[PDB]
Protein backbone atom coordinates (compact mmCIF):
# COMPACT_ATOMS: atom_id res chain seq x y z
CA UNK A 1 0.00 0.00 0.00
CA UNK A 2 2.09 3.15 1.21
CA UNK A 3 4.93 2.49 -0.91
CA UNK A 4 2.71 1.76 -3.87
CA UNK A 5 0.70 4.62 -3.47
CA UNK A 6 3.37 7.00 -2.87
CA UNK A 7 5.13 5.67 -6.31
CA UNK A 8 1.51 6.85 -8.24
CA UNK A 9 1.13 9.92 -6.91
CA UNK A 10 5.00 10.97 -8.02
CA UNK A 11 3.66 9.49 -11.58
CA UNK A 12 0.54 11.51 -11.26
CA UNK A 13 2.55 14.83 -10.49
CA UNK A 14 5.05 14.41 -13.08
CA UNK A 15 1.88 13.87 -15.32
CA UNK A 16 0.49 16.99 -14.11
CA UNK A 17 3.35 19.08 -14.45
CA UNK A 18 3.42 17.54 -18.30
CA UNK A 19 0.09 18.71 -18.79
CA UNK A 20 0.37 22.72 -17.17
CA UNK A 21 3.42 22.68 -19.64
CA UNK A 22 1.46 21.90 -22.32
CA UNK A 23 -1.27 24.40 -21.31
CA UNK A 24 1.38 26.95 -20.85
CA UNK A 25 2.43 26.51 -24.59
CA UNK A 26 -0.92 26.46 -26.23
CA UNK A 27 -1.41 29.89 -23.62
CA UNK A 28 1.62 31.47 -25.49
CA UNK A 29 0.46 29.85 -28.74
CA UNK A 30 -3.11 31.81 -28.47
CA UNK A 31 -1.48 35.02 -26.95
CA UNK A 32 0.66 35.20 -30.52
CA UNK A 33 3.88 33.31 -29.22
CA UNK A 34 5.93 32.67 -32.50
CA UNK A 35 8.66 29.59 -32.54
CA UNK A 36 12.10 30.98 -30.70
CA UNK A 37 11.13 33.96 -30.21
CA UNK A 38 9.90 35.99 -27.14
CA UNK A 39 6.37 37.24 -26.58
CA UNK A 40 4.88 40.11 -25.30
CA UNK A 41 1.34 40.61 -24.21
CA UNK A 42 -0.79 43.68 -22.32
CA UNK A 43 -4.07 43.77 -20.76
CA UNK A 44 -4.29 46.99 -22.39
CA UNK A 45 -4.78 49.06 -19.00
CA UNK A 46 -2.43 52.11 -18.23
CA UNK A 47 -0.37 52.45 -15.00
CA UNK A 48 2.12 54.21 -13.43
CA UNK A 49 6.17 52.33 -14.41
CA UNK A 50 6.37 51.11 -10.52
CA UNK A 51 2.47 48.91 -11.41
CA UNK A 52 3.77 47.68 -14.25
CA UNK A 53 6.76 46.31 -13.12
CA UNK A 54 5.10 44.74 -10.28
CA UNK A 55 2.27 43.27 -12.48
CA UNK A 56 4.73 41.64 -14.93
CA UNK A 57 6.78 40.92 -11.41
CA UNK A 58 3.87 39.17 -10.27
CA UNK A 59 3.77 36.83 -13.52
CA UNK A 60 7.45 36.01 -13.84
CA UNK A 61 8.05 38.31 -16.44
CA UNK A 62 9.49 42.17 -17.25
CA UNK A 63 8.60 45.14 -18.33
CA UNK A 64 9.02 44.59 -22.29
CA UNK A 65 12.52 45.81 -23.42
CA UNK A 66 13.05 45.63 -27.39
CA UNK A 67 16.81 44.84 -27.97
CA UNK A 68 16.34 45.98 -31.57
CA UNK A 69 14.61 47.47 -34.42
CA UNK A 70 12.00 43.79 -34.50
CA UNK A 71 11.15 43.90 -31.27
CA UNK A 72 11.14 47.30 -30.73
CA UNK A 73 8.22 47.36 -33.97
CA UNK A 74 6.88 44.35 -31.98
CA UNK A 75 6.22 45.77 -29.16
CA UNK A 76 4.42 48.82 -30.92
CA UNK A 77 2.57 46.34 -32.64
CA UNK A 78 0.87 44.46 -29.17
CA UNK A 79 0.99 47.89 -27.14
CA UNK A 80 -0.94 50.46 -30.33
CA UNK A 81 -0.79 52.96 -27.86
CA UNK A 82 2.32 54.69 -25.46
CA UNK A 83 3.90 52.02 -23.43
CA UNK A 84 6.49 51.80 -20.99
CA UNK A 85 9.72 50.24 -21.67
CA UNK A 86 12.32 48.58 -19.23
CA UNK A 87 14.33 51.06 -19.59
CA UNK A 88 14.85 54.00 -16.77
CA UNK A 89 18.20 56.43 -15.56
CA UNK A 90 16.47 56.25 -12.14
CA UNK A 91 19.86 55.39 -10.72
CA UNK A 92 22.28 57.95 -12.09
CA UNK A 93 20.14 60.92 -14.47
CA UNK A 94 21.29 60.53 -17.57
CA UNK A 95 22.15 57.20 -17.66
CA UNK A 96 19.52 55.19 -18.55
CA UNK A 97 19.59 50.77 -17.70
CA UNK A 98 17.76 48.01 -18.20
CA UNK A 99 15.22 47.15 -15.22
CA UNK A 100 17.22 44.17 -16.15
CA UNK A 101 20.40 45.30 -15.28
CA UNK A 102 23.01 47.01 -17.67
CA UNK A 103 23.38 49.70 -19.83
CA UNK A 104 21.32 50.51 -22.68
CA UNK A 105 22.25 48.41 -26.09
CA UNK A 106 19.99 49.54 -28.92
CA UNK A 107 17.34 52.51 -28.44
CA UNK A 108 15.12 54.48 -30.61
CA UNK A 109 15.28 58.12 -29.39
CA UNK A 110 12.66 60.57 -30.61
CA UNK A 111 15.35 64.18 -32.01
CA UNK A 112 16.15 65.55 -28.54
CA UNK A 113 14.87 62.55 -26.37
CA UNK A 114 15.90 61.82 -23.46
CA UNK A 115 16.09 65.29 -22.11
CA UNK A 116 14.34 64.77 -18.68
CA UNK A 117 12.08 67.86 -19.29
CA UNK A 118 10.88 69.57 -16.43
CA UNK A 119 10.24 68.68 -13.11
CA UNK A 120 12.00 65.50 -14.50
CA UNK A 121 11.79 62.35 -16.64
CA UNK A 122 13.60 58.66 -15.41
CA UNK A 123 11.36 56.30 -17.97
CA UNK A 124 10.72 55.47 -20.95
CA UNK A 125 8.14 55.27 -23.76
CA UNK A 126 7.80 53.69 -26.88
CA UNK A 127 5.06 55.73 -28.67
CA UNK A 128 2.62 55.85 -31.63
CA UNK A 129 5.96 55.79 -34.41
CA UNK A 130 8.36 53.15 -32.31
CA UNK A 131 10.24 56.28 -31.44
CA UNK A 132 10.95 56.58 -27.70
CA UNK A 133 10.77 59.35 -25.25
CA UNK A 134 11.46 59.88 -21.77
CA UNK A 135 8.58 60.84 -19.43
CA UNK A 136 7.64 60.48 -15.87
CA UNK A 137 7.52 57.19 -14.36
CA UNK A 138 4.41 58.60 -12.29
CA UNK A 139 2.78 59.26 -16.06
CA UNK A 140 0.24 56.23 -16.93
CA UNK A 141 1.34 54.36 -19.81
CA UNK A 142 -0.22 50.77 -21.41
CA UNK A 143 1.32 47.99 -19.75
CA UNK A 144 3.40 45.59 -21.41
CA UNK A 145 5.12 42.50 -20.40
CA UNK A 146 7.81 40.20 -21.91
CA UNK A 147 8.42 36.74 -21.33
CA UNK A 148 11.09 34.37 -22.60
CA UNK A 149 11.72 33.35 -26.14
CA UNK B 1 13.07 7.59 3.22
CA UNK B 2 9.14 7.42 3.05
CA UNK B 3 8.82 10.53 5.33
CA UNK B 4 11.49 12.40 3.01
CA UNK B 5 9.57 11.49 0.05
CA UNK B 6 6.60 12.19 1.04
CA UNK B 7 7.76 15.84 2.16
CA UNK B 8 9.62 16.24 -0.94
CA UNK B 9 6.43 15.64 -2.98
CA UNK B 10 4.58 17.71 -0.77
CA UNK B 11 6.64 20.69 -1.78
CA UNK B 12 6.48 19.88 -5.48
CA UNK B 13 2.75 19.97 -5.24
CA UNK B 14 3.07 23.66 -3.62
CA UNK B 15 4.91 24.75 -6.77
CA UNK B 16 2.69 23.09 -9.02
CA UNK B 17 0.17 24.85 -7.23
CA UNK B 18 1.43 28.54 -7.22
CA UNK B 19 2.72 27.60 -11.02
CA UNK B 20 -1.11 27.02 -12.00
CA UNK B 21 -1.92 30.08 -9.97
CA UNK B 22 0.62 31.70 -12.01
CA UNK B 23 -0.92 30.34 -15.56
CA UNK B 24 -4.36 31.38 -14.49
CA UNK B 25 -3.47 35.10 -13.83
CA UNK B 26 -1.35 35.65 -17.29
CA UNK B 27 -4.77 34.09 -18.83
CA UNK B 28 -6.52 36.87 -17.63
CA UNK B 29 -4.02 39.48 -18.20
CA UNK B 30 -3.50 38.61 -21.84
CA UNK B 31 -7.31 38.57 -21.68
CA UNK B 32 -7.76 42.24 -20.72
CA UNK B 33 -8.24 41.95 -17.02
CA UNK B 34 -7.11 45.03 -15.07
CA UNK B 35 -5.73 45.32 -11.73
CA UNK B 36 -8.54 45.17 -8.97
CA UNK B 37 -11.05 44.88 -11.59
CA UNK B 38 -13.73 42.05 -12.00
CA UNK B 39 -12.46 39.92 -15.60
CA UNK B 40 -14.98 39.80 -18.25
CA UNK B 41 -14.64 37.38 -20.78
CA UNK B 42 -17.03 36.23 -23.77
CA UNK B 43 -17.09 33.15 -26.48
CA UNK B 44 -19.58 35.18 -28.53
CA UNK B 45 -21.99 32.32 -28.47
CA UNK B 46 -25.38 33.60 -28.27
CA UNK B 47 -27.76 31.17 -26.39
CA UNK B 48 -30.68 31.01 -24.01
CA UNK B 49 -30.20 32.62 -20.32
CA UNK B 50 -30.12 29.33 -18.62
CA UNK B 51 -27.46 27.97 -20.57
CA UNK B 52 -25.54 31.11 -19.83
CA UNK B 53 -25.41 30.79 -16.13
CA UNK B 54 -25.03 26.91 -16.53
CA UNK B 55 -21.86 27.73 -18.68
CA UNK B 56 -20.68 30.40 -16.68
CA UNK B 57 -21.45 28.08 -13.46
CA UNK B 58 -19.26 25.06 -14.87
CA UNK B 59 -16.25 27.66 -15.55
CA UNK B 60 -16.81 28.71 -11.66
CA UNK B 61 -17.82 32.66 -12.89
CA UNK B 62 -21.42 33.98 -13.09
CA UNK B 63 -23.24 35.79 -15.72
CA UNK B 64 -21.35 39.27 -16.36
CA UNK B 65 -23.23 42.10 -14.09
CA UNK B 66 -22.77 45.81 -14.17
CA UNK B 67 -22.00 47.36 -11.32
CA UNK B 68 -21.38 50.50 -12.45
CA UNK B 69 -20.71 52.91 -15.61
CA UNK B 70 -17.14 51.80 -15.81
CA UNK B 71 -17.81 48.22 -15.80
CA UNK B 72 -21.00 48.45 -17.86
CA UNK B 73 -18.59 50.04 -20.44
CA UNK B 74 -16.06 46.69 -19.80
CA UNK B 75 -18.89 44.36 -20.42
CA UNK B 76 -19.95 46.62 -23.63
CA UNK B 77 -16.77 45.80 -25.16
CA UNK B 78 -16.13 42.49 -24.51
CA UNK B 79 -19.40 41.15 -25.61
CA UNK B 80 -19.41 43.57 -28.73
CA UNK B 81 -23.49 42.37 -29.54
CA UNK B 82 -26.30 42.21 -27.46
CA UNK B 83 -25.62 40.23 -24.45
CA UNK B 84 -27.33 38.72 -21.47
CA UNK B 85 -26.36 40.13 -17.98
CA UNK B 86 -26.82 38.59 -15.10
CA UNK B 87 -30.41 40.25 -13.59
CA UNK B 88 -33.80 39.21 -13.90
CA UNK B 89 -37.46 40.31 -12.28
CA UNK B 90 -38.45 36.70 -12.44
CA UNK B 91 -39.39 36.97 -8.68
CA UNK B 92 -41.14 40.12 -8.27
CA UNK B 93 -42.09 42.05 -11.26
CA UNK B 94 -40.34 45.55 -12.23
CA UNK B 95 -37.93 44.23 -9.19
CA UNK B 96 -34.79 43.56 -10.77
CA UNK B 97 -32.32 41.34 -8.96
CA UNK B 98 -28.47 40.07 -9.63
CA UNK B 99 -28.32 36.29 -10.09
CA UNK B 100 -25.69 36.34 -6.88
CA UNK B 101 -28.21 37.95 -4.77
CA UNK B 102 -29.47 41.37 -4.03
CA UNK B 103 -31.73 44.06 -5.28
CA UNK B 104 -30.17 46.22 -8.29
CA UNK B 105 -28.79 49.20 -7.80
CA UNK B 106 -27.04 50.93 -11.06
CA UNK B 107 -28.85 49.91 -14.42
CA UNK B 108 -28.83 51.77 -17.97
CA UNK B 109 -32.37 51.45 -18.90
CA UNK B 110 -32.90 52.36 -22.78
CA UNK B 111 -35.80 54.74 -22.94
CA UNK B 112 -39.32 53.29 -22.68
CA UNK B 113 -37.53 50.22 -21.06
CA UNK B 114 -38.05 48.09 -19.33
CA UNK B 115 -41.14 47.28 -20.94
CA UNK B 116 -42.17 43.40 -20.01
CA UNK B 117 -42.48 43.43 -23.84
CA UNK B 118 -45.38 40.60 -25.07
CA UNK B 119 -45.79 37.70 -23.31
CA UNK B 120 -43.32 38.85 -20.27
CA UNK B 121 -39.53 40.15 -20.26
CA UNK B 122 -37.73 38.59 -16.96
CA UNK B 123 -34.11 38.71 -18.30
CA UNK B 124 -31.86 41.66 -19.08
CA UNK B 125 -29.67 42.25 -22.13
CA UNK B 126 -26.72 44.87 -22.69
CA UNK B 127 -26.82 45.66 -26.05
CA UNK B 128 -26.68 48.95 -28.46
CA UNK B 129 -24.17 52.05 -26.83
CA UNK B 130 -24.40 50.27 -23.41
CA UNK B 131 -28.15 50.84 -22.78
CA UNK B 132 -29.85 47.96 -21.37
CA UNK B 133 -32.96 46.35 -22.73
CA UNK B 134 -34.93 43.48 -20.51
CA UNK B 135 -35.73 40.20 -22.72
CA UNK B 136 -37.58 37.09 -22.69
CA UNK B 137 -35.00 34.51 -20.86
CA UNK B 138 -35.53 31.97 -23.55
CA UNK B 139 -34.15 34.35 -26.17
CA UNK B 140 -30.95 33.63 -26.79
CA UNK B 141 -28.12 36.50 -26.55
CA UNK B 142 -24.44 36.28 -26.13
CA UNK B 143 -22.68 34.77 -23.15
CA UNK B 144 -20.26 37.08 -21.02
CA UNK B 145 -19.14 35.14 -17.78
CA UNK B 146 -17.47 37.97 -15.20
CA UNK B 147 -14.37 36.35 -12.99
CA UNK B 148 -13.75 37.86 -9.26
CA UNK B 149 -11.21 40.80 -9.48
CA UNK C 1 1.01 10.18 10.33
CA UNK C 2 2.07 8.53 7.30
CA UNK C 3 -1.33 7.43 5.34
CA UNK C 4 -2.63 10.60 6.69
CA UNK C 5 -0.36 12.66 5.04
CA UNK C 6 -0.87 10.55 2.23
CA UNK C 7 -4.69 11.03 1.89
CA UNK C 8 -4.07 14.60 1.93
CA UNK C 9 -1.80 14.06 -1.18
CA UNK C 10 -4.25 12.70 -2.97
CA UNK C 11 -6.83 14.73 -2.06
CA UNK C 12 -4.05 17.94 -3.66
CA UNK C 13 -3.53 16.04 -6.33
CA UNK C 14 -7.53 15.59 -7.02
CA UNK C 15 -8.12 18.77 -6.71
CA UNK C 16 -5.10 20.30 -8.86
CA UNK C 17 -6.16 17.53 -11.68
CA UNK C 18 -9.86 19.67 -11.16
CA UNK C 19 -8.48 23.05 -11.14
CA UNK C 20 -6.07 22.45 -14.44
CA UNK C 21 -8.93 21.19 -16.04
CA UNK C 22 -11.43 24.09 -15.25
CA UNK C 23 -8.03 26.37 -16.65
CA UNK C 24 -8.23 24.21 -19.85
CA UNK C 25 -11.88 24.90 -20.14
CA UNK C 26 -11.79 28.94 -19.74
CA UNK C 27 -9.43 29.15 -22.20
CA UNK C 28 -10.73 27.32 -24.23
CA UNK C 29 -13.90 29.50 -23.80
CA UNK C 30 -11.78 32.65 -24.29
CA UNK C 31 -10.48 31.14 -27.46
CA UNK C 32 -13.91 31.19 -28.95
CA UNK C 33 -15.16 27.43 -28.06
CA UNK C 34 -18.61 27.07 -28.98
CA UNK C 35 -20.29 24.53 -27.06
CA UNK C 36 -20.09 20.97 -28.38
CA UNK C 37 -18.08 22.56 -31.06
CA UNK C 38 -13.90 22.07 -31.75
CA UNK C 39 -12.31 25.00 -31.35
CA UNK C 40 -9.68 26.49 -33.48
CA UNK C 41 -6.38 28.94 -32.55
CA UNK C 42 -3.61 30.81 -34.20
CA UNK C 43 -0.46 32.60 -33.28
CA UNK C 44 -0.68 34.17 -36.61
CA UNK C 45 3.18 32.55 -37.45
CA UNK C 46 3.64 31.65 -40.84
CA UNK C 47 5.55 28.19 -41.82
CA UNK C 48 5.46 24.79 -43.87
CA UNK C 49 3.39 22.02 -43.65
CA UNK C 50 5.34 20.06 -41.55
CA UNK C 51 6.09 22.45 -39.13
CA UNK C 52 1.99 23.50 -38.63
CA UNK C 53 1.58 19.58 -38.19
CA UNK C 54 4.64 18.95 -35.44
CA UNK C 55 3.04 22.26 -33.71
CA UNK C 56 -0.39 21.46 -33.32
CA UNK C 57 0.96 17.92 -32.83
CA UNK C 58 2.65 18.64 -29.76
CA UNK C 59 -0.21 21.08 -28.35
CA UNK C 60 -2.29 18.08 -28.74
CA UNK C 61 -4.54 18.61 -31.52
CA UNK C 62 -4.08 19.25 -34.95
CA UNK C 63 -3.95 21.08 -38.64
CA UNK C 64 -7.18 22.56 -38.63
CA UNK C 65 -9.63 20.72 -40.69
CA UNK C 66 -12.90 22.36 -41.79
CA UNK C 67 -16.13 19.44 -41.81
CA UNK C 68 -18.41 21.94 -43.34
CA UNK C 69 -19.08 25.24 -44.72
CA UNK C 70 -19.79 26.58 -40.65
CA UNK C 71 -15.81 25.33 -39.53
CA UNK C 72 -14.69 26.80 -42.60
CA UNK C 73 -15.54 30.52 -41.77
CA UNK C 74 -14.32 29.46 -38.33
CA UNK C 75 -11.36 29.13 -39.54
CA UNK C 76 -11.50 31.36 -42.43
CA UNK C 77 -12.24 33.84 -39.28
CA UNK C 78 -9.02 32.48 -36.95
CA UNK C 79 -6.56 32.68 -39.93
CA UNK C 80 -7.39 36.29 -41.34
CA UNK C 81 -4.82 35.06 -43.96
CA UNK C 82 -3.73 31.84 -46.47
CA UNK C 83 -3.50 28.98 -43.79
CA UNK C 84 -2.98 25.35 -44.18
CA UNK C 85 -5.88 22.95 -43.48
CA UNK C 86 -4.96 19.53 -42.84
CA UNK C 87 -5.99 17.82 -45.79
CA UNK C 88 -3.50 16.94 -48.05
CA UNK C 89 -3.18 13.63 -51.07
CA UNK C 90 1.01 12.92 -50.32
CA UNK C 91 -0.14 9.21 -50.24
CA UNK C 92 -1.79 8.88 -53.06
CA UNK C 93 -2.05 11.59 -55.96
CA UNK C 94 -5.11 13.30 -56.68
CA UNK C 95 -6.58 11.18 -53.38
CA UNK C 96 -7.06 14.21 -50.45
CA UNK C 97 -7.00 12.13 -47.41
CA UNK C 98 -7.19 14.03 -43.55
CA UNK C 99 -4.15 13.84 -41.59
CA UNK C 100 -6.10 12.17 -38.51
CA UNK C 101 -7.53 9.72 -41.64
CA UNK C 102 -10.05 8.98 -44.34
CA UNK C 103 -11.10 10.76 -47.51
CA UNK C 104 -11.73 13.90 -47.95
CA UNK C 105 -15.84 14.29 -48.31
CA UNK C 106 -16.94 17.85 -47.68
CA UNK C 107 -14.76 20.48 -49.94
CA UNK C 108 -14.54 24.28 -50.86
CA UNK C 109 -12.26 24.06 -53.73
CA UNK C 110 -11.43 27.67 -55.88
CA UNK C 111 -12.69 26.94 -59.70
CA UNK C 112 -9.87 24.78 -61.67
CA UNK C 113 -8.88 23.27 -57.81
CA UNK C 114 -6.78 21.31 -56.73
CA UNK C 115 -4.51 20.96 -59.93
CA UNK C 116 -1.05 19.54 -58.42
CA UNK C 117 0.04 22.41 -60.13
CA UNK C 118 3.74 22.76 -61.44
CA UNK C 119 6.11 19.71 -59.96
CA UNK C 120 3.28 18.74 -58.28
CA UNK C 121 0.72 20.11 -55.02
CA UNK C 122 -0.22 17.73 -52.26
CA UNK C 123 -1.01 20.16 -49.56
CA UNK C 124 -3.82 22.54 -49.23
CA UNK C 125 -4.55 26.11 -48.31
CA UNK C 126 -7.81 27.72 -47.14
CA UNK C 127 -7.37 31.23 -48.88
CA UNK C 128 -9.32 34.13 -50.24
CA UNK C 129 -13.30 33.54 -49.86
CA UNK C 130 -12.33 30.66 -47.89
CA UNK C 131 -12.12 28.65 -50.68
CA UNK C 132 -8.92 25.85 -51.03
CA UNK C 133 -5.99 26.14 -53.48
CA UNK C 134 -4.09 22.83 -53.39
CA UNK C 135 -0.27 24.22 -52.72
CA UNK C 136 3.10 22.80 -52.04
CA UNK C 137 3.97 22.03 -48.85
CA UNK C 138 7.32 23.50 -48.57
CA UNK C 139 5.31 26.73 -48.96
CA UNK C 140 5.24 28.44 -45.94
CA UNK C 141 0.94 29.60 -44.51
CA UNK C 142 -0.39 30.47 -41.31
CA UNK C 143 -0.63 28.05 -38.70
CA UNK C 144 -3.98 27.14 -37.74
CA UNK C 145 -4.50 24.40 -34.87
CA UNK C 146 -7.78 23.22 -34.34
CA UNK C 147 -9.28 21.05 -30.69
CA UNK C 148 -12.11 18.49 -30.24
CA UNK C 149 -15.24 19.81 -29.62
O1 LIG D 1 6.06 66.45 -21.24
C1 LIG D 1 6.02 65.28 -22.05
C2 LIG D 1 6.85 65.47 -23.31
O2 LIG D 1 6.45 66.72 -23.90
C3 LIG D 1 7.06 67.00 -25.16
O3 LIG D 1 6.73 66.04 -26.13
C4 LIG D 1 5.35 65.97 -26.54
C5 LIG D 1 4.67 64.77 -25.87
O4 LIG D 1 5.48 63.61 -26.03
C6 LIG D 1 3.28 64.50 -26.46
O5 LIG D 1 2.28 65.28 -25.89
O6 LIG D 1 3.23 64.51 -27.91
C7 LIG D 1 3.85 65.66 -28.54
C8 LIG D 1 3.78 65.44 -30.04
O7 LIG D 1 2.44 65.29 -30.48
C9 LIG D 1 5.30 65.82 -28.06
O8 LIG D 1 5.89 66.96 -28.67
C10 LIG D 1 8.58 67.04 -25.00
O9 LIG D 1 8.94 68.14 -24.18
C11 LIG D 1 9.09 65.73 -24.37
O10 LIG D 1 10.49 65.81 -24.15
C12 LIG D 1 8.36 65.47 -23.05
O11 LIG D 1 8.77 64.23 -22.51
O1 LIG E 1 -39.48 42.01 -28.13
C1 LIG E 1 -38.07 42.20 -28.19
C2 LIG E 1 -37.71 43.67 -28.06
O2 LIG E 1 -38.20 44.33 -29.25
C3 LIG E 1 -38.01 45.75 -29.29
O3 LIG E 1 -36.66 46.11 -29.37
C4 LIG E 1 -35.99 45.79 -30.62
C5 LIG E 1 -35.12 44.55 -30.42
O4 LIG E 1 -34.30 44.71 -29.26
C6 LIG E 1 -34.23 44.30 -31.65
O5 LIG E 1 -34.91 43.69 -32.68
O6 LIG E 1 -33.51 45.48 -32.08
C7 LIG E 1 -34.35 46.65 -32.31
C8 LIG E 1 -33.44 47.78 -32.72
O7 LIG E 1 -32.75 47.46 -33.92
C9 LIG E 1 -35.15 46.99 -31.05
O8 LIG E 1 -36.00 48.09 -31.32
C10 LIG E 1 -38.64 46.42 -28.07
O9 LIG E 1 -40.05 46.25 -28.14
C11 LIG E 1 -38.12 45.79 -26.78
O10 LIG E 1 -38.81 46.35 -25.66
C12 LIG E 1 -38.34 44.28 -26.80
O11 LIG E 1 -37.78 43.69 -25.64
O1 LIG F 1 1.56 27.90 -57.72
C1 LIG F 1 0.74 28.60 -56.78
C2 LIG F 1 -0.67 28.77 -57.31
O2 LIG F 1 -0.60 29.67 -58.45
C3 LIG F 1 -1.85 29.95 -59.07
O3 LIG F 1 -2.74 30.61 -58.21
C4 LIG F 1 -2.34 31.86 -57.60
C5 LIG F 1 -2.13 31.59 -56.11
O4 LIG F 1 -3.19 30.76 -55.63
C6 LIG F 1 -2.08 32.86 -55.28
O5 LIG F 1 -0.83 33.48 -55.29
O6 LIG F 1 -3.15 33.79 -55.56
C7 LIG F 1 -3.29 34.14 -56.96
C8 LIG F 1 -4.53 35.03 -57.05
O7 LIG F 1 -4.52 36.03 -56.06
C9 LIG F 1 -3.45 32.90 -57.84
O8 LIG F 1 -3.43 33.29 -59.20
C10 LIG F 1 -2.52 28.66 -59.54
O9 LIG F 1 -1.72 28.04 -60.52
C11 LIG F 1 -2.69 27.72 -58.32
O10 LIG F 1 -3.31 26.50 -58.72
C12 LIG F 1 -1.32 27.44 -57.72
O11 LIG F 1 -1.44 26.59 -56.60
CA1 LIG G 1 16.36 61.69 -12.45
CA1 LIG H 1 16.02 61.40 -16.38
CA1 LIG I 1 11.22 63.61 -22.77
CA1 LIG J 1 -42.39 38.69 -14.94
CA1 LIG K 1 -40.27 41.55 -16.35
CA1 LIG L 1 -38.00 45.01 -23.59
CA1 LIG M 1 1.87 14.16 -55.33
CA1 LIG N 1 -1.06 21.27 -65.03
CA1 LIG O 1 -1.26 16.54 -55.45
CA1 LIG P 1 -3.25 24.66 -56.96
CL1 LIG Q 1 10.42 60.33 -13.26
CL1 LIG R 1 -38.65 36.07 -19.51
CL1 LIG S 1 3.76 19.24 -52.23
Amino acid sequence: AIEVKLANMEAEINTLKSKLELTNKLHAFSMGKKSGKKFFVTNHERMPFSKVKALCSELRGTVAIPRNAEENKAIQEVAKTSAFLGITDEVTEGQFMYVTGGRLTYSNWKKDEPNDHGSGEDCVTIVDNGLWNDISCQASHTAVCEFPA
